[PDB]
């Protein structure tokens, strides 16, 4: 891959493998999400980021990037053996955070086949308490990113996920993290959580349905040696509403929502 | 990728993402082991076989193959954002199955860096009965196989593998499949048995030691219903004999050994 002519972006292509699919023979919401997060890791390698993904005034502070919400959208999931192109880019939001928007197109067509956002907090790695992004932060980020907006989602991305209620309507319970499921730091992989998610939605609707849209808010990490339940209640299309949280105190790590298309 | 001159064999080359690493930056073993089944699906794609890799007698008389030994020898692992080339090709042997074999070099350097093994056996797909290997398959085996011998392994690979004796040294229990484990058919991956073996390794082998090498008998699959646990004694370099049974009836589904380097 490499950044666009005016190095405010970055393209690649990926081809689709065969354990990347499931049973339509598509890319899975995983595979799609796994590829998000390896090209943002190369736009922050090719402009000088950093394990983490810091810039050095964030070295100098013990300051870290964590996602507070992923949002993605599909209108078309690759096949196995096509390829796809995705481009990615960064832009601040004042003192709040920072956002990294993604398209994803046909590279034989070159039409669009699905859209995705994403919202980043800083937090101090120590302590781990959220702060505000400081000026000297924002100072580094303008120069690699476009100064006018240029946002994915021109809104869905934007709603409140209110809890879910007791009891859920499905559920699947004692998941954990193996090591497949970690990142290189030893954190469990922001993916992960989407996998464990989707697993209280009935096979049936998975059968019959294609996912169009997840909204997951990230309220804190599940750790090595965590255990969760994944609980899930039907909104509607249908639509559902899910809630991930640790098994034992019931301490909250993620809700979201999906909104899935009949075959 | 492609064939290679003679059409005999496949080569294909692959980048390391970021969420294919573990914390020493290399890729993990199961990382490898899934370019291994990539490489294997695109030679076979590439030499006109079929979602499962049957040839026209096997469709026609209901047949699948399987996997009964998987083998690896890592020299080194390559780091994220290497590249590297894998070779592939595949033998058959007689009436008792067939043999895939890979061999992974630096593609910067051409050195070997790994090779691995593994051996095949005939299913009945319905009663899911083990069958030898008829005289037609051989022939379809034959067009696109080396006539003469080619072995990764020439003159471990073949050892024995002993049942490990109640009660094990270490053991991680309650693992399941979720549906990121399973293949584009539903059947839980080959690699993620590999996954669950190691998990009950201890982190403190994992933090000061390299696999060098794994063998792993495939028995039974593991259903996407089912519940497994890993069990793990040294035998001792490290090295360890594993067992995978299922968790309530204790019916085996994998057993291996691992041998493990001082960094």
């Amino acid at each position: 891959g490499s950044l666009t002519e005016d190095g405010l972006s970055y393209k690649e292509k990926f081809v689709v493998r065969s354990y990347e699919v499931g049973s339509n023979k598509t890319a899975t919401v995983e595979t799609i999400a796994n590829l998000l997060q390896e090209v943002g890791c190369n736009h922050a390698q090719s402009v000088g980021f950093s394990g983490f993904a810091t810039t050095t005034t964030m070295r100098k502070l013990h300051l870290i990037w964590v996602t507070a919400r992923m949002h993605i959208e599909i209108y078309k999931y690759p096949a196995w053996g096509d390829v796809v192109e995705i481009e990615t880019w960064c832009q601040s939001e004042g003192r709040i955070g920072t956002r990294r928007d993604w398209i994803l197109k046909d590279s034989v067509t070159g039409e669009v086949t699905g859209r995705a956002t994403s919202k980043w907090v800083m937090m101090n790695q120590d302590t781990r308490r959220l702060q505000k992004v400081s000026d000297d932060v924002r100072d580094e980020y303008l120069v690699f990113c476009p100064q006018e907006p240029r946002l994915a989602f021109p809104n869905r991305s934007l709603k409140k996920i209110p809890k879910l209620e007791d009891p859920a309507q499905y559920s699947m319970i004692g998941l954990k993290p193996r090591r497949a499921d970690l990142d290189m730091n030893q954190h469990v992989n922001n993916v992960t959580y989407i996998g464990w998610v989707l697993e209280s939605i009935p096979q049936e609707i998975v059968d019959t349905h294609e996912l169009q849209v997840i909204t997951l808010d990230y309220r804190r990490e599940c750790q090595q040696d965590d255990v969760v339940d994944s609980l899930t209640t039907t909104t509607s299309d249908s639509q559902f509403l899910h809630l991930l949280r640790l098994s034992g105190d019931g301490q909250e790590i993620n809700r979201g929502t999906t909104l899935w298309r009949k075959k």
